[PDB]
C-alpha cells in the first residue's frame, strides 16, 4: 500500500478500498504523517487530498482515514499535520475545509481533534505584492474573510474545541484586524466586511465579555480602528468611528445619540484612541503614518471633522502669531538685503536674521527628527529648512568676509518670500485656491524641464560646433542662453552672415523651435487632461488635511518649549468614556425619514 | 542694470509680456547668480500663468450656456 | 405658545427654524392630521394669522424652510396650498 | 511578454548604455572639432558605430519589408 495507491483512493472517495491500509501500516510500523506518504513538493498529507476532493459535500473516505491513524498509534495527528513548503507553510486540512465552503467536513475534523488554532504562515498567505491570499493565518480568520456565517459561529462555540477571537497570527493580527486588511473600498465588499465586523464583535460579547476585542494591538501597536486609518480604508474606518448599537450590545457602540429633535441630532462620539492627546492616535496616523490617497477624505468624517475644527479654533491665534513672526523676520531680511553695503542697525539686522536662521534651523531639524520614521506633504518643511541653512551659511560667510555671502543671502531672501505660501492654508479664501498647485501644477513643470534641458544641451553643443567656422554661440552657456530665449519669446532667429554654414545653422534653430513647441503642447495637454477628470470637492478636503497636519504640529508646541497636551472632550458615563459631543443638522436626511 | 525696485520690477514684468531681456550680463560680479534668479523667476511665473489658465479652464467645462441668456435678462431687468 | 430660543431662531449654526408656534411646527413637519386638528378643534383653535417673533406667519415659515430640492419643494407647495385653502373656511375675511 | 521582458531587460539597458557611450563620443568629437590622435580615434569609433547602426537598421528593414508610425524611431535610427 504505497503513496500512489493511497493518494488515488482518497481522491476517488471509496472507503471500501481503504481496508488494507491499516494492515500495511501495522506491518511496516509506519504512520500517515511519515514523509513517505507526503508529497515532497509542498508537504501535502493524505487527509489534505480528501478534503479538496469532495462529492455531495462529504467525502466518505475521511472518517475511515482518520480512525486508521488513531489505530496506528501516531504520536502526531494527521488532522493537525501542516505543509512544510516555504510558500504554503502551515497549510492544513482544516483550512481547505473552510475554503471549500463545506461545513460538514469542518464539523468532521474538529470532532476527531482538529486544532482550530493552526497557523498557515507560508509566503503564499503572507500579504505582499504578488501572488498571495492574505486572510489572517487562522481557520477562524479564514472563515471570517470568506462570508461563511455557519462556519464561523460553529468554530467559536463548538464544545470540542472553541476558537478564540483574541487569537493572533504571525503579525499579531486578530480576526478583526484581518477583516480590515481584506476590506476594499468597493461598496459590495465593504458591506460584507462591516456586517462580519459587527457580528463577530457582538458575538464576542457573549464568549469573552471580559476581553475588549477592539483594543487588541498587533505587533505594529495598531488597534483595528488605528489599522483602518493607516491602511487608508475609509469605508470600514467610518463605520467604527460612528458605530452605534441598541439593546444588550449598546456598550459596543462608539456613537451615543444624546437627543434628536427634527433635523438636529446630538451624538456623543468616543474619543478613545482617536484624540491626539495620546501618542500614536488615529489623528496622528492619518496625517503622518498613512500614505494612501484617501487620507484627505478621512479627516472630514465625524467626529474628526469637528474634533479638528475645535482644535483649529483654539490654535488659530497661534497660527497667525507664527505668521506674524515670520513676516517680521522677513521684513528685517528684506531691509537688510536691500541696505547691504546706519551700520549699527544693519549689524542688529544681521544678528536678528542670524538668530532667526538658527531658530528655523533648529525647529526644522527637530521636526525632521520626529518625522524620520515616515517621510510632497513635507514640501514646505524642506524649503523652510533650506532657507534656514542658507541664512546660517550666509551669515557664517559674512563673518569670514568672503564675497559669496551676498549670493547666499539673496537666495535666502528669495526662498523666504516663497515660503509664505505655507500660511495661505490658514484662510479659507487662500487655502482652497492654493490646493491645486502641489498636486498637479508643480509635478508636471518638472517633467518638461528635465526633457527640455537634455535637448537644450544637445542643440547648444551642435550650434557652437557648427558656428565655429566663419564665412555668436561661443560656448554651451551662451548657446544654451540663446536657445532658451525662444521659449520666453525673445529668441533672435536671424540669418547670420558671419557663419560659413549660415544656412544650416538656421535650419537647426528652426528645428529646435517646432521641436520645443512639441514639448510645450505635450505639457499643456498633460496639464489639460487632469482638469477635465478632477473633482472640486477634493480641494476642500485636501485643504482640511493641510489644516489637520498643521494643528497636530502646533499641539506639540515649539522646540524650545514643549507644551502640555490638552485632552478634548469630557469624561461622561455612557461605563464612562471621554466622549465628544457633536451637533449635526441634516434637513435632507430628516425629510427622507418623514 | 536693476538700479531700483521700480526698474527691477519693470524688467521682471517684461518676461510676462514676452519681452524680457534674459542675458548673461558681464558687468556684474555675481553674473552667474543673477541669471539663476532670472531663470527661477521664469518657471515660477509660468507656474502662476498655468494655475490661472487651469482655474479659468475648470469653470468652462462645468458651465451652462442657458445661464448666459438668463443673466442677460437680469441685467436688463435691473 | 412661542418657542423663541436661540435654538429655534434661524442663524448659521445648530438651529431648527420652523417658525415659533405649534401650528407652524405642525406645518414644517408633513403632519396633516395634526395641522387640521389644531386649526379646527373646539377646545382652542389655532389661527393662521398668528405671527412669531419675526412676524412670520405659517405661510412665511413654510417659505423659509423650503429648499430648492424637488422632494422638499413638492411637500412645501402641497402644504402651502392646503393651509391656504383651509384658511378660506376658518377665516374667509382675512387674506 | 512580461517574463520575456524580465529576461531581456538587461539586454535593453546594455543596448541603451552602448548608445549613450556612442553618443558621448559623438558629442565630444563634435565639440572638439578643429589631441588629434584621440580625435582620430573618436572619428573612427563614430565611423564604426555609424556602420553598425546602418547595417543593423538595413537588416531590420529587410526583415520588415513585408509589412511596413510604429517604425518611427527605426527610420530615424
Ligand atoms: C515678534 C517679533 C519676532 C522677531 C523675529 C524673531 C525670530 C522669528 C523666527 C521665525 O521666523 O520664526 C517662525 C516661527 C513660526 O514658524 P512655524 O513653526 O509655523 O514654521 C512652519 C514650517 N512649516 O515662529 C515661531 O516659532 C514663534 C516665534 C518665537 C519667538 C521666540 C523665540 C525664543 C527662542 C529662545
Ligand atoms: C560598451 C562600449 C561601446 C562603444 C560603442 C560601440 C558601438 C555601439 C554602436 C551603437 O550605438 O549601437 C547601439 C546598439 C543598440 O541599439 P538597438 O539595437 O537597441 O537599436 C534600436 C533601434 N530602434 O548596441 C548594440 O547593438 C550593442 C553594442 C554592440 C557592440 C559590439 C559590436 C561588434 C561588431 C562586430
Ligand atoms: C437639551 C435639548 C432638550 N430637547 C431638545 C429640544 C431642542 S428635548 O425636547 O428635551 C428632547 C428631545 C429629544 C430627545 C430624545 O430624542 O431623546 C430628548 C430630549
Ligand atoms: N481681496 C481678497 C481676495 O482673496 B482671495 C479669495 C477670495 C474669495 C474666495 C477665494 C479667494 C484670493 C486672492 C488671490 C489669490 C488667492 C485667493
Amino acid at each position: 500500500f504505497d503513496r500512489d495507491r493511497l493518494f488515488s483512493v482518497v481522491s476517488r472517495g471509496v472507503p471500501e478500498e481503504l481496508t488494507g491500509l491499516l494492515e500495511y501500516l501495522r506491518w511496516n510500523s509506519k504512520y500517515l504523517t511519515d514523509s513517505a506518504y507526503t508529497e515532497g513538493s509542498t508537504g501535502k498529507t493524505c487527509l489534505m487530498k480528501a478534503v479538496l476532493n469532495l462529492q455531495d459535500g462529504v467525502n466518505a473516505c475521511i472518517m475511515p482515514l482518520l480512525q486508521i491513524d488513531k489505530d496506528s498509534g501516531n504520536p502526531k495527528l494527521l488532522v493537525n499535520a501542516q505543509c512544510t513548503d516555504e510558500f504554503y507553510q502551515g497549510h492544513s486540512a482544516l483550512h481547505i475545509a473552510i475554503e471549500k465552503r463545506s461545513l460538514q467536513c469542518v464539523k468532521l475534523l474538529v470532532e476527531n481533534g482538529a486544532d482550530v488554532h493552526l497557523r498557515a504562515c507560508g509566503r503564499f498567505f503572507q500579504k505582499h505584492q504578488g501572488t498571495c491570499f492574505y486572510f489572517g493565518e487562522l481557520p477562524l480568520s479564514l472563515a471570517a474573510c470568506t462570508k461563511q456565517w455557519d462556519v464561523v459561529t460553529y468554530l467559536l462555540e463548538n464544545p470540542h474545541q472553541p476558537a478564540s477571537l483574541e487569537a493572533t497570527d504571525s503579525l499579531g493580527n486578530t480576526v478583526l484586524h484581518a477583516l480590515v486588511m481584506i476590506a476594499d473600498n468597493s461598496p459590495e465588499n465593504s458591506a460584507l466586511v462591516i456586517h462580519m465586523y459587527d457580528g463577530l464583535l457582538q458575538m464576542g460579547a457573549r464568549l469573552c465579555p471580559t476581553v475588549q476585542l477592539e483594543e487588541i494591538s498587533n505587533h505594529q501597536g495598531l488597534t483595528p480602528l488605528k489599522l483602518a486609518a493607516k491602511e487608508g480604508k475609509i469605508e470600514i474606518f467610518r463605520h467604527i468611528l460612528q458605530r452605534e448599537f441598541s439593546g444588550p450590545y449598546q456598550p459596543l457602540s462608539r456613537k451615543f445619540t444624546e437627543w434628536c429633535y427634527g433635523p438636529v441630532r446630538v451624538s456623543l462620539y468616543d474619543l478613545s484612541s482617536v484624540d491626539s492627546w495620546e501618542k500614536n492616535s488615529v489623528l496622528e496616523i492619518i496625517a503622518f503614518h498613512c500614505k494612501s490617497p484617501n487620507r484627505h477624505r478621512m479627516v472630514v468624517l465625524e467626529p474628526l471633522n469637528k474634533l479638528l475644527q475645535e482644535k483649529w479654533d483654539r490654535l488659530v491665534s497661534r497660527f497667525f502669531f507664527n505668521f506674524a513672526c515670520y513676516l517680521v523676520y522677513m521684513f528685517i531680511f528684506t531691509v537688510v538685503a536691500y541696505h547691504q553695503p546706519g551700520e549699527s542697525m544693519l549689524l542688529l539686522g544681521h544678528i536678528l536674521i542670524l538668530l532667526g536662521g538658527i531658530y528655523l534651523l533648529l525647529g526644522q531639524l527637530w521636526y525632521f527628527w520626529r518625522r524620520r520614521l515616515f517621510i510632497m506633504d513635507s514640501y514646505f518643511e524642506i524649503l523652510f529648512l533650506l532657507q534656514a541653512l542658507l541664512t546660517v551659511l550666509s551669515q557664517v560667510l559674512r563673518f569670514m568676509e568672503t564675497e559669496w555671502y551676498l549670493p547666499l543671502l539673496v537666495l535666502s531672501l528669495v526662498l523666504g518670500w516663497l515660503n509664505l505660501l505655507y500660511y495661505t492654508r490658514g484662510f479659507q479664501h487662500t487655502g482652497i485656491y492654493s490646493v491645486m498647485i502641489q498636486k498637479v501644477i508643480l509635478r508636471d513643470l518638472l517633467r518638461f524641464l528635465l526633457v527640455y534641458l537634455v535637448f537644450l544641451f544637445g542643440f547648444a553643443v551642435a550650434l557652437v560646433s557648427l558656428s565655429r567656422e566663419a564665412r555668436p554661440y561661443r560656448s554651451i552657456l551662451d548657446a544654451s542662453l540663446e536657445l532658451f530665449k525662444f521659449t520666453i519669446g525673445m529668441g533672435e532667429l536671424a540669418f547670420q552672415e558671419q557663419l560659413r554654414f549660415r544656412g544650416v545653422v538656421l535650419l537647426l534653430l528652426l528645428a529646435y523651435v517646432l521641436l520645443t513647441y512639441v514639448l510645450l503642447l505635450n505639457m499643456l495637454i498633460a496639464l489639460m487632461s487632469e482638469t477635465v477628470n478632477h473633482v472640486a470637492d477634493n480641494s476642500w478636503s485636501i485643504w482640511k488635511l493641510q489644516k489637520a497636519i498643521s494643528v497636530l504640529e502646533m499641539e506639540n508646541g515649539y522646540w524650545w518649549c514643549r507644551r502640555k497636551k490638552h485632552r478634548e472632550g469630557r469624561l461622561l458615563k455612557v461605563d464612562e468614556r471621554w466622549c465628544f459631543r457633536v451637533e449635526e443638522v441634516n434637513w435632507a436626511a430628516w425629510e427622507k425619514t418623514l
